[PDB]
């Protein structure tokens, strides 16, 4: 029995090493400590400082160097005492501020210890290397377990979800957020693979795991922060019966970044099939398909890298190959799909020539004819819709002669549509595979970004950010329930933000943007003018900046984001030469014709970009409204993906960006620590005469050592299982005399 077995991997790898003696006396100490910032001005760094003195008002401590200092004591971070420090759980922490929060997160970090919760959350820091604690025996462990009954771990959490959905008979959520390179899909994986375990009995169980691979060639890719990054946010569904076993599978996927289709920072990288098909692809398919080396392509060719250490693509391909077998994609799909990659590869090789006159020409039909054939479409068509496409102009329907840059762009506009429209494809390919009508629950999984606050942030960011603004009210609505709940079981701000952006009267930020999106003549000042005359020193949240002219800025949750206006017209558009889609249309390949003539993947409804982001965010809120939701916020250590390095900076940043130092902030006004009858005077009966460790009547014998201590009443209260105690007396009381 590992969990008994002290010797145990288990015991090893997810907990903290237990010694010899539980006697409350070996902790014993004299000495108080603080936390602080031996420079004022980088404020996430802290040293241990021990308390020499103190005045009624202050504190005074000793710095590291021996530098005696004041503090108030209501400004004061105090240390937990040292029996804390490890704790799986941070809502069992005495004094709980900021930097004992990073602290104890790091004494567990220090050991390994990846998992600790924080109260409804379930924190997981990026270890950056190989943990063994994800084995079929690791599996087996938590089968059933209560999660104070286990060790912190995803498995763990997922335990819980399968048996509440079984106990309560309710649906159940996962939410998986935090930056990229955290840990997501790494955790959104183990999910999986728990549940495919505990519940499967396989040839679905098989389609279902090798799903995420396919996933994974079209929508992933190595950029500067991680070298297998998901570019696209999901939400899975993880179907079962009446009787508890996996029924099916769902997948909705969200903002795809077509945009590195055609371009990429350098060092980073294309999708991985890309290369995956360059590499692997037979000798002979690569004649087939016109191909050469990803130097030879426009796409592929431009950010100085090619390959990931560690990997190879034609290894890679294979294993996308085989799950696409085992999907059920045919062979004759299958090809098409490379066709597809391959047309998108030689579509970026054209290269657009305009001297002639003002308007573009081709003077090598090479790329061109290449992509025409693998397309299945006519090169003289495709060739004219490129660059002279038939406008509009009124009553009359005329075809304009395109210059250069126009040229390009719509091609590449030609491209993103084909790769996202490909990638919504097998989606759908997907899902009609594994996915079922008649389901009786489900398990669903939202593995996307946290808040994203980058250097520049585009219309991308304000999308995603205002998914998180709304899956933060959701957690906190949900806390707040949970605690009054609890509260009750025993004796004992997003709103303005959302508007601003999503509001219709007075229109918001996005109602402004559709608005200037029937005009084909309005730009970004006129756009970006708008925007401010409506809500510049009018709206709280919204903030004009003293000199830029091209962004704005929000206040959001996470704090002020700074935005910038260009291409949104046209990104809330997302227009494509209607002649192209008459070119694609007659396709003679069979993939290609549902890209352009299935109007669920060729079309948004009519509707813009924004508002079928907004859709679609509802309908996600909807659903998970429905179900009883589990939270769990991957960490980054450092911005340098490297193991044993946990610095402050990055981590504090996270922990007050995605709601974990607030939830415990607001938990510290209350009655933070909770404890068990039996489990209090099983630790503290010594502090006091006459009460055994081993007493039936638990609550009496609490109210013995509180009285023989004379604790303060507000400070406890009695409940009708727990004691609740505020913030600091559990410490005091840790810090008493035997
Ligand atoms: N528990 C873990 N054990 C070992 N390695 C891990 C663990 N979590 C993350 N890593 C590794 O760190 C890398 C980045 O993690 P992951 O891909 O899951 O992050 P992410 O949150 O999905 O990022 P992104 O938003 O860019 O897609 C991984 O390739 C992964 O192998
Ligand atoms: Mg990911």
């Amino acid at each position: 029995n590992p969990i008994h077995d002290r010797t145990s991997d288990y015991h090893k790898y997810l907990k903290v090493k237990q010694g010899d003696s539980d006697l409350f006396k070996l902790t014993v100490s004299d000495k108080r400590y603080i936390w602080y910032n031996p420079d004022p001005k980088e404020r996430d760094s802290y040293e241990c400082g021990e308390i020499v003195s103190e005045t009624s008002d202050s504190f005074t401590f000793k710095t590291v160097d021996g530098q005696d200092r004041q503090v108030k004591k209501d400004d004061a971070n105090q240390r937990n005492p040292i029996k804390f420090d490890g704790v799986e759980d941070m809502s069992e922490l005495s004094y709980l501020n900021e930097p004992a929060v990073f602290h104890n997160l790091r004494v567990r970090y220090n050991q390994d210890l990846i998992y600790t919760y924080s109260g409804l959350f379930l924190v997981a820091v990026n270890p950056f290397k190989r943990i063994p604690i994800y084995t079929q025996e690791m599996v087996d462990i938590f089968k059933g377990r209560r999660r104070n009954e286990v060790a912190p771990h995803i498995f763990a959490i997922s335990d819980v979800a399968y048996r509440s959905m079984l106990d309560d008979r309710q649906n159940q959520s996962l939410l998986i957020t935090g930056e990229s390179g955290a840990g997501k899909t790494e955790n959104t994986k183990k999910v999986i693979q728990y549940l495919a375990s505990v519940a499967g009995r396989g040839v679905l169980e098989q389609q279902i795991l090798q799903a995420n691979p396919i996933l994974e060639a079209f929508g992933n890719a190595k950029t500067t922060r991680n070298n297998n990054s998901s570019r696209f946010g999901k939400f899975i569904e993880i179907q079962f019966n009446n009787a508890g076993f996996i029924s099916g599978a769902s997948i909705q996927s969200y903002l795809l970044e077509k945009s590195r289709v055609v371009f990429q920072s350098e060092t980073e990288r294309n999708y991985h099939i890309f290369y995956q098909l360059l590499a692997g692809a037979t000798a002979e398919e690569k004649k087939a398909l016109h191909l050469a080396g990803p130097e030879s392509f426009n796409y592929l060719n431009q950010s100085g890298c090619v390959d990931i250490k560690g990997v190879s693509d034609s290894e890679e391909f294979k294993i996308t190959r085989q799950a696409m077998d085992i999907v059920g994609f045919s062979q004759e799909e299958q090809m098409s799909i490379f066709k597809i990659i391959a047309g998108i590869l030689h579509l970026g090789n054209i290269k657009f020539e305009k001297g002639a006159g003002e308007g573009a020409v081709l003077k090598d039909k090479t790329a061109l004819n290449a992509a025409s054939t693998v397309f299945g479409v006519n090169p003289s068509v495709l060739e004219k819709a490129l660059m002279e496409p038939r406008i509009l102009a009124g009553r009359d329907l005329v075809a304009q002669h395109l210059n250069v840059e126009k040229s390009s762009s719509s091609r590449d506009a030609l491209v993103k549509a084909l790769y996202g429209r490909l990638f919504l494809w097998l989606v759908k390919k997907i899902n009609n595979v594994l996915c079922q009508e008649r389901k009786a629950y489900f398990i669903g999984v939202l593995d996307i970004s946290g808040f994203e606050i980058f250097k520049v942030n585009s219309f991308e960011q304000l999308c995603i950010n205002y998914t998180n603004e709304k899956l933060q009210q959701f957690f906190n609505h949900h806390m707040f329930k949970v605690e009054q709940e609890e509260y009750l079981k025993e004796k004992i701000d997003s709103q303005a933000t959302i508007d601003l952006i999503d509001g219709r009267q007075p229109p918001g930020i996005l109602a402004l943007l559709d608005e200037q999106s029937v005009f084909p003549n309005a730009t970004d000042n006129t756009l970006i003018t708008k925007l401010h005359s409506h809500f510049s020193k009018k709206n709280a949240k919204y903030e004009e900046p003293r000199f830029s002219k091209t962004e704005f800025g929000v206040t959001h949750y996470a704090g002020q984001v700074m935005y910038e206006i260009q291409d949104w017209l046209e990104k809330n558009k997302d227009p494509l030469q209607q002649d192209l889609e008459l070119c694609f249309k007659d396709s003679s390949d069979n993939v290609v014709t549902k890209l352009f003539n299935d109007p669920n993947i060729a079309s948004r409804a009519f509707i813009t970009v924004a508002a079928q982001y907004k859709e679609q965010l509802a309908s996600l809120m909807a659903t998970l409204e429905t179900t009883n939701p589990h939270f769990v916020r991957c960490i980054i250590p450092n911005n340098k993906q490297l193991p044993a390095k946990l610095e402050d900076k990055v981590v504090l940043d996270q922990l007050r960006c995605n709601g974990v130092l607030e939830g415990i902030r607001i938990t510290r006004k209350g009655f933070p620590n909770r404890i068990i009858y039996a489990d209090f005077v099983k630790r503290y009966y010594l502090l006091a005469p006459n009460v055994p460790r081993d007493a039936e009547d638990s609550q009496k014998a609490t109210d013995a050592v509180l009285k023989h201590l004379n604790i303060d009443p507000e400070q406890y209260r009695f409940g009708i299982t727990k004691i609740f105690f505020r913030a600091g007396q559990l410490a005091r009381i840790e810090e008493a005399r035997e």
